[PDB]
């Protein structure tokens, strides 16, 4: 069972808790609550916790920028080795 | 960080999880491997396990049947208390 999903929680606690973790790159997503209905990738990085918004297209496929994936396991997992950002290397990895 | 999140696991391992469970109403979400980008439930019945579709409407809810939520994690809580089927009175339980 994925330890990333943590289902509808509000930014801040995302926040409050990735600034707790160690190392950068650690990640969750949550479920908007902005945005309902869209999720919502939070990783820590240095003194800040970026939120990245996942998009879906059309064919109801996900990503980030632009290459297109099946499911949240998928998009989660790719990053795991290829930057979420596109100025800094971020890698996810797996909260703790 | 939430106990029934499967991610992408295809259904028959969903069933065969499940059929080893012990109570009806354990259940998962998976995220669907015939309908990408779509999530499925999967319950414990009896000898069987059945499996909803998650639907999602045009504003972007999920939801089975017709009362919306704004996350799976609404609309899962929520049938904890809600029987998910229609015929039977099925109430999601969490896994063991
Ligand atoms: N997929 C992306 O996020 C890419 C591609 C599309 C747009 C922007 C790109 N993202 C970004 O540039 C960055 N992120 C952003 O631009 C994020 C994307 C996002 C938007 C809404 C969100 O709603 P939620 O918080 O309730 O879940 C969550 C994430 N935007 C962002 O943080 O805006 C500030 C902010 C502050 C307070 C509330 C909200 N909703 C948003 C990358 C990381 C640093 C900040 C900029
Ligand atoms: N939300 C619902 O599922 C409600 C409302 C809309 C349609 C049907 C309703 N569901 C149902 O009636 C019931 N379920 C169904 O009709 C489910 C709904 C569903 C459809 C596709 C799915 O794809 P996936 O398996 O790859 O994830 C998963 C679930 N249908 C179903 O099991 O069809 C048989 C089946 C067999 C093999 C492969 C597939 N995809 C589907 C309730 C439980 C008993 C069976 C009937």
């Amino acid at each position: 069972p994925h330890p990333w999903f943590f289902g509808k929680i509000p930014r801040a606690k995302a926040e409050e808790m990735l600034s707790k973790q160690r190392h950068d790159g650690a990640f969750l997503i949550r479920e908007s609550e902005s945005a309902p209905g869209d999720f919502s990738l939070s990783v820590k990085f240095g003194n800040d916790v970026q939120h990245f918004k996942v998009l879906r297209d059309g064919a109801g496929k996900y990503f980030l920028w632009v290459v297109k994936f099946n499911s949240l396991n998928e998009l989660v997992d790719y990053h795991r080795s290829t930057s979420v950002s596109r100025n800094q290397q971020i890698f996810l990895r797996d909260i703790e």
